[PDB]
Parts: C-alpha cells; structure tokens; sequence
C-alpha cells in the first residue's frame, strides 16, 4: 500500500536520474515499480504528481533538518553557524540531485510546484532574516540593509549558485568549491559595513 | 524587409507582455505585423526563432552599454563603480521584461536560447572577474576567494535575483530595492575580510 507508493516513487527518482520526466512514461513507472498502469493510477493521476511528491519529499527533508539545527546551536563562531546551515541545503538537495533539477524545471509548468518552491523559500528567508536581525540584536552584526530584503537575495543567490553547480551547467562554480563560495558572501555580506 | 522583420518583432515583444510564448500564435504575429503566414515564414522558422532574436538584441544591448562604460571610467568611488555597472543590467533587462521573463522560461526547451544566456553570463563573470583582479592588484580589495568563482555567485545571485524581482515572484526584492541589495552583496563580498 505505502509499498507499491514507495516503490513508484524510487522508481520516478532511479528513472529520473537518466532522463527528463518528458521521457518517462506511466508504463516505465508502472514496471519499475512491479504493477500494472491501472494500479498506478490509483496511487497517482499522473507522472507529474508523482514528482510533486518526491519534491515534497526532498524540500520537507530540508526543512526539518533546519528545524533540527535551529533547536540544537552548535557551539561555534559566527562563520561556522553560516555553514552549517547552509551545509543543510547543500547536503540534502545534493543527495537528490535529479528530483532538483526536474523540480527546477517543472516550476514553469506547475503551479503547485511553483508555490510549493515559494512556500519554502519565504520560510527559510524568514529565518535567514530572524538570525540576522538577533545578530544585530547582540551587537555582533551592524544595521545595514533590511534583514529581510538582504535575506532573500543571499537565499536566492544559493539557490541558482546550488542548483548551477549540481546541474554542472556553464557557468558555475565547481560543486567542491561552493560552500566555500557562498559563506563567504554570507559573512561578509551579513557583518560588512 | 528589415522593415517586415523589425515589425515582427516589435509585435512579438509586445504580444508577450500580455502572455507567454505558447498563447501567441503565427496567426497573431503575422497580424499584428500586416503579413501574411507564409510571409511571416520567409523571415523566422518558428515563434521560438522569434523570440530567440528578441533575447539576442536585449543581451547585445546590455553587452553593449557594459562596453561602453568599461571604456570610459566613472570617476566615483568603488562602491559607485559598481553600481554604475550592475545598473547597466537593472536597467537593459528592466527595459525588455517580456522578453526576459520569456527568454528565461525557453532556457528549458531551446539548446540555441540555454546557449545565448551561457554564452553572455560567461563574458560577464569574466569580465567582473577582471575588475576584482584589479581591485586586488592595486591593494583595495583582499585577496580572498579566487575571484573567477566569486564573479560566478555574484553574477548568478543578480540573474536570480534581479528576474524575481523583475517576474513579482513571491519570494523577491521590492524593484524599488533591487540595486541597493545587491551592491551592497557586491562591495561587502568584494572588499571584505
Ligand atoms: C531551494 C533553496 C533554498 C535556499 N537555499 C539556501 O541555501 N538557504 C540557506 C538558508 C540558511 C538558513 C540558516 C541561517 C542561519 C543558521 C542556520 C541556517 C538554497 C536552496
Ligand atoms: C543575465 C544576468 C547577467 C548577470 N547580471 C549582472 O547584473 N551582472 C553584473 C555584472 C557587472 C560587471 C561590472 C563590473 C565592474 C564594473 C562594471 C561592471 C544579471 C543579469
């Protein structure tokens, strides 16, 4: 039951590793997953749903590992709690490197992927925002920029510097060079005057 | 003849400010440009040609002005250096959003527009690479990350971030505080210990 679901998911997410949803069919799914495409059916109306699950999946994954983070500090400096956190993203959408690009791909045709990125990506901006603005609190940070509007360009810059990167597209920074990369311009953006 | 090309063109951009390239038609570019089909066929193959010539003058347009400027130094200091330059890109995309907003979805489906973009962003991130070498050289800015891979996150971060803001995505920048953000991003990353 959450067998043949589980099945047809790692199926969609082997498949996917080789080519484009565009070039998997219901029948590739159905077979890899040992059921017939009628039963499939009843699990998913479509191969599209079937990434919008796995995407849920992944984008969740991150998230609670977040959450973990965020309730356990890790006994640090400043520049070390950067990239943990952003080590989290990193981590879990670089382990899930074909359900990323395809769910990249499938926000111009989906609007529940597009809002499902959406609905993520303000609440990690959010909390980019709420640390910063307790780093300023404390003295630690000065008060440049609006901490929400700084937020969301550093979180946006990761998410195509990432997703570059894992894609292995022209240009990008080289995968082992961008945690790196990226601290970098969150330290210094985020204490610069 | 030119003149038949350029209004196909003029219509094209102005047609994809009210939809996407999918809901115009042939029919609808002939129109509005007072030929016929098969005639429209005589100067592009596709709506997608037309779009990728459209893309093409709005990426030579900011090549172009970025030229332009690179000749003939502001006399300012570094932070304005800067923003005169990323400015050139606020402004020359900001000028054609139908276009960018189209020409960033049709990186999914045409090699010829993926090409386009990779092609322009690799002189780009060459380019900034350059000024931060120099910067380097001359002693104002650190010799940190190596500045190819830095010109790279800083490049994508504007792409992203600058479309976003462009498109009225949720999450983005307000337009109003797109080129504050990132010049900010830019001088602390580019000058920061
Ligand atoms: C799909 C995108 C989402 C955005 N991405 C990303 O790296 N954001 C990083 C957020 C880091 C939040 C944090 C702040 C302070 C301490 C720990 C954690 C890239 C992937
Ligand atoms: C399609 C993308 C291309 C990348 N974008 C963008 O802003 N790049 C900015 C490059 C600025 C280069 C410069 C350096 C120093 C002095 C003047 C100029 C955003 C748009």
């Amino acid at each position: 039951g959450d067998d043949r679901e589980l099945a047809i998911l790692a199926t969609a997410e082997n498949l996917l590793e080789d080519r484009p949803l565009a070039d998997i069919s219901v029948d590739d799914l159905a077979k890899g997953a040992g059921i017939s495409r009628p039963t499939f059916y009843f699990y998913f109306p479509s191969k599209e749903a079937v990434l919008l699950t796995l995407l849920d999946r992944v984008v969740n994954q991150a998230d609670m590992a977040l959450q973990t983070l965020a309730e356990n500090p890790a006994d640090t400096d400043r520049e070390n709690m950067w990239r943990t956190g952003i080590n989290v993203f990193f981590e879990t959408f670089g382990s899930h490197k074909a359900v990323t690009r395809a769910g990249q791909a499938a926000r111009a045709t989906s609007v529940e992927v597009a809002e499902l990125w959406s609905t993520f990506m303000q609440k990690w901006i959010a909390y980019t925002a709420a640390v910063i603005d307790a780093e300023r609190d404390r003295g630690a940070a000065p008060r440049t920029l609006p901490a929400h509007e700084l937020a969301t360009a550093l979180n946006l810059m990761n998410e195509r510097t990432l997703f570059a990167s894992f894609a292995g597209e022209q240009p990008s920074v080289p995968e082992a060079r961008v945690l790196d990369t990226l601290v970098h311009i969150w330290v210094t953006s985020i204490y610069g005057e």
